[PDB]
């Protein structure tokens, strides 16, 4: 039993070593990641005298066509000159390696989701969140360039790497898994905390859909915990509406899984379908953000920038992020015109 000469594992994963040298270039220093695709590695680029992150993509031809696709994405937004491709992680560059696709990422620092975990889930700042908000909505009006049209997919505070650990710049990183604007292929998307009621409701989708994860990521990120931490897809239901109420009637005569959720009333509007939640529309968002009491659990009470009038706006654009309907739902270009960036 020996895969590939050797050198891969019964996964077709590449046994990584610390301290391999690659075509006399890449040192190889350790494995930071792991993944169904395949691992990431840090590594020394001797020729660029520079860290960098070495994505080694499983060989195995269903990750390798995949890894194309993320390659094609990926050039093809690092080709446009504007310069909100500065919100998206660098590839630098690919090659094969011992029958192993291999990506060159830039070396980028902890994620948000550690930043969490250091709070012990007690969250951040509202200024530093407000940076992380105008960075994202700008790297989301960059995907939205019209030839571009790229639908993240999975946003998530794992997938939005700090640059350097002393500084606020981000960046979003993996579109491995990255939708694209057209006939719909997928509907089983993103993931479940994150995941839009278009999306639940087995309902047409574009790039709103990351407008919606982007919104349930700030409330996490000033809170420390999950806006909407659902254990499969009625919880999850259950709980975005325990915020937001039922959703609007002409949405819901047009879901394909409404009934997933929903009972439709002799009467003709629709109800929860019965499976320990609040009533529709009582957990407040207000209340949740501690708009009035200090922030969340009061721990900001007395803090610079977190009056009530600082809450209001972000309340404020926050709502528009979780807009039931996505037409209407808030666009990057908007979201960067609200008062709560000003
Ligand atoms: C996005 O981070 C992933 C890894 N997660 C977030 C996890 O394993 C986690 C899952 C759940 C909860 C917490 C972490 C961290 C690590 O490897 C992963 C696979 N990666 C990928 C995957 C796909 C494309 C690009 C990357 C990168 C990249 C980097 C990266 C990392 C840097 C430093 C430490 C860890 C680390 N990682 C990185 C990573 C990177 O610097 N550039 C691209």
């Amino acid at each position: 039993k020996v895969y590939n000469d050797g050198y891969d594992d019964d996964n077709y994963d590449y046994i990584v070593k610390n301290g391999e040298k690659w075509m006399d270039r890449y040192e190889i220093d350790s494995l930071i990641g792991k993944g169904s695709f395949g691992q990431v590695v840090k590594a020394y680029d001797r020729v660029e005298q520079e860290w960098v992150a070495i994505k080694i993509i499983k060989n195995k031809k269903a990750f390798l066509n995949q890894a194309q696709i993320e390659v094609r994405l990926l050039e093809l937004m690092n080709k446009h000159d504007t310069e909100m491709k500065y919100y998206i992680v660098h590839l630098k560059r690919h090659f094969m390696f011992r029958n192993h696709l291999c990506l060159v990422f830039e070396m980028l620092s902890y994620n948000l989701y550690d930043l969490l975990r250091n709070t012990n889930f007690r969250g951040v700042s509202l200024n530093l969140t407000r940076k992380f908000a105008q960075q994202m909505c700008t790297a989301l009006l960059f995907l939205a360039t019209p030839e571009l049209s790229i639908i993240h997919c999975d946003l998530k505070p794992e997938n939005i790497l700090l640059c350097n650990p002393k500084r606020s710049a981000i960046k979003i990183v993996d579109f491995g898994s990255s939708c694209q604007l057209g006939q719909r292929i997928y509907q089983y998307i993103q993931s479940r905390f994150y995941r839009s009621p278009e999306v639940l409701l087995g309902m047409p989708y574009d790039l709103a859909i990351d407008m919606w994860s982007l919104g349930c990521i700030l409330v996490e990120m000033h809170t420390g915990e999950p806006l909407f931490s659902g254990a499969n897809e009625v919880d999850q239901m259950n709980k975005i509406v325990e915020v937001l109420g039922i959703p609007p009637a002409h949405i819901l005569d047009q879901a394909p899984k409404a009934r997933k959720f929903f009972e439709k009333l002799p009467d003709g509007t629709w109800n929860l379908k019965k499976t320990e939640y609040k009533p529709p529309g009582t957990r407040k968002l207000h209340n949740i953000l501690g708009v009035e009491t200090g922030g969340p659990g009061g721990r900001r009470a007395g803090e610079s920038g977190h009056t009530v009038a600082d809450y209001l706006k972000f309340k404020d654009l926050i709502l528009r992020m979780l807009d039931y309907d996505p037409k209407t739902r808030i666009q990057p270009y908007y979201a960067l015109q609200h008062s709560f960036f000003k």
